[PDB]
């Protein structure tokens, strides 16, 4: 996820991101992708994706360091782009 990665970086520097945390925000969008990819490839519903990504969402920022906002920036160029 070549462009994602480019994405997700961007992101970060605009959030001003401490650069050692980028590795985690890449990841959490990467899984991300790959799940929403499969979900819609599947038909999943509109109510279970949105429960997929909160749960992730809700999980990742639970970590200390990590931003809710960010993390849901990155969820929020996944689900406009692809
Ligand atoms: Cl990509």
């Amino acid at each position: 996820y070549h462009k994602l990665r480019l994405a997700i970086k961007e992101i970060c520097k605009t959030d001003g991101i401490p650069n050692i945390k980028w590795g985690m925000y890449i990841a959490f969008g990467e899984k991300l992708l790959k799940s929403y990819l499969k979900m819609k490839a599947g038909s999943a519903s509109s109510d279970m994706i949105a429960e997929y990504i909160n749960n992730a969402i809700s999980a990742f920022s639970s970590r200390t360091g990590i931003s809710q906002e960010t993390a849901q920036k990155i969820a929020d160029f996944i689900t406009s782009n692809y």
